[PDB]
């Protein structure tokens, strides 16, 4: 099931019952969750800016007749982040570490909560979701979100998709700890079934060997 808008530029598609994911083009797609739960729409990360997050905001809460509580902001990137200002005018609580926290105003971005630690366990409603700071890698403050019901991990950009040959932006990155935050990933979280990329699309564990294999 792929629901997508008239333009093309925005799309979400069921990994399973309660779990979406969104896709915007910025033509470069980036990826991100729709927790569809019994008490409001969660997603992780927004869109590229205010005008596509708004956008997906929309999509979703008519699609699912529900508000958007809560976002993860995975890092402080315009795929990330590039809706921030549109997710505080509408209520929508945007959890972050405080090191994204300070990074985004640091990039001229409202900044987000700021809340979020080292290890942080999340419920709405019935879905269960972790948030991890593996360490730098893809960019200094990036985590990945774990649901624990699912076993999936969304890795973000520290996770690069199957046919990725490009590590992407490394002039924020921290290339040579990324491969040790990718082995902390690896050692906490033993069972994977699915894992998402920042950017392309959904795979297993394979595609955290992989990036580890470009990394070398
Ligand atoms: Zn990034």
């Amino acid at each position: 099931t792929v629901i997508k808008n008239e333009t093309g530029t925005i799309s979400i598609s069921q990994l399973n019952k309660n779990v979406w994911v969104h896709t915007e083009l910025g033509a470069v797609p980036s990826n991100g969750l729709v927790l569809n739960t019994s008490k409001g729409l969660v997603l992780v990360d927004s869109s590229w800016d205010d005008k596509l997050t708004k956008e997906l905001i929309e999509m979703v809460e008519k699609k699912f007749q529900k508000r958007v509580t809560d976002v993860i902001i995975t890092h402080a990137h315009a795929d990330c982040i590039g809706g921030i200002k549109t997710l505080k005018e509408r209520g929508i609580k945007a959890h972050s570490t405080a090191l994204t926290a300070e990074l985004a105003k640091k990039n001229g971005y409202e900044e987000p909560l700021g809340d979020l630690q080292t290890v942080t366990n999340l419920k709405f409603g019935n879905m269960k979701v972790e948030t991890f700071y593996p360490g730098k890698g893809h960019t200094e403050d990036n985590i990945v979100v774990w649901l624990p019901q699912y076993n999936i991990l969304v890795g973000g950009c520290l996770v690069k998709s199957t046919s990725a040959k490009d590590l992407g932006n490394v002039a924020d990155a921290y290339v040579n700890e990324w491969s040790t935050s990718i082995e902390n990933v690896l050692k906490r979280y033993r069972n994977i079934n699915a894992v998402v990329p920042g950017h392309g699309e959904v795979g297993d564990k394979g595609l955290l060997l992989h990036t580890l294999d470009l990394l070398k």
